[PDB]
């Protein structure tokens, strides 16, 4: 019951997302908007920070989402395995994380908004205090495939980027101490 | 976020959970019959047994719910904090334990059949490999209420029994042994 997640996430130079979104409009459906609040965990004897895992809580448009995420299996495009559930009750599954001893991390919120072209998923994220990016996400892709895709989607639409592998976790840790 | 479980376990000795849901049937009303098959997990660190917790996983009738389950609070009956979130996947909730470090421990099947009088919930339990039990659970009710009334169940119905605070758990290792 696993599943490999393989995405690339640009941080926008230019571009603003608003721009980028007119530019995108009329050659890729729009699926839906996104208010993503996350919360992150740890596990105080296994540093996931160490293990390179993430357990998080997300409450997506009201929808309640945990998910385990594994090791990065690439340095080319940010591949891990991916364990989701819906649960009923986001404050339960919190309170019964922290009855079985994981500690509440830190907390990332954006807002996403989703479009699809052709077997690929394009999120355009404005993440509070960490600014926009974009996340692209290959539906039964080879990474050969999602990276060839995503260097046609900025040239096509003049987007000046910057790639990263880092989890929006690691670089909103990164943004606080400076 | 918190609930307070309250419930009397009763094994039963005579007669037979057909005859006593016969005595019952007419001023009891039937809820409904689940067939109950439930996962217990450990933490390796943090053994579940001395701090008196559980963690489990139930499929009640294909609905998957995940419950955290809190030391007893009394002597008298089987007094625990609960918490319990329903998840929409039974196998990738597992997997997320597993990843997380949980053990699978044992494993609890049964049939019950839910009974209700006057904010009572009378469950009559056939438990695979231990046997018949009746539990009586109170809504919004005292421990002194909930004695008093399996009191008045028990003589009502000429019910043969012995009470007791262990869990299922705990009975079916106790049984394993012997
Ligand atoms: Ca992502
Ligand atoms: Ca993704
Ligand atoms: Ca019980
Ligand atoms: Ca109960």
């Amino acid at each position: 019951g696993s599943y490999i997640e393989r995405e690339i996430k640009l941080r926008v130079i230019s571009p603003s997302l608003e721009e980028i979104e007119e530019r995108i409009r009329n050659n890729y459906t729009f699926i839906n908007e996104e208010h993503q609040i996350d919360i992150y965990y740890n596990n105080p004897i296994r540093d996931f920070r160490k293990s390179d895992e993430a357990l998080r809580l997300r409450n997506t448009n009201g929808k309640v989402i945990l998910t385990y995420k594994g090791p990065k299996q690439s340095k080319e495009t940010k591949t891990r395995e991916e364990i989701e559930v819906e649960v009923s009750d986001l404050h339960k599954m919190d309170l019964i994380l922290r009855k079985l001893g994981f500690i509440r991390s830190f907390q990332v919120e954006k807002i996403r908004k989703n479009y699809k072209y052709a077997d690929f998923i394009i999120s355009l994220d404005s993440i509070k205090e960490l600014g926009e990016f974009i996340e692209i996400e290959g539906i039964n892709k080879t990474e050969k495939e999602l990276i060839s895709f995503v260097d046609e989607f900025v040239k096509k639409h003049q987007i000046q980027y910057e790639k990263t592998i880092k989890s929006y976790l690691e670089l909103l840790v990164e943004h606080a101490k400076k």
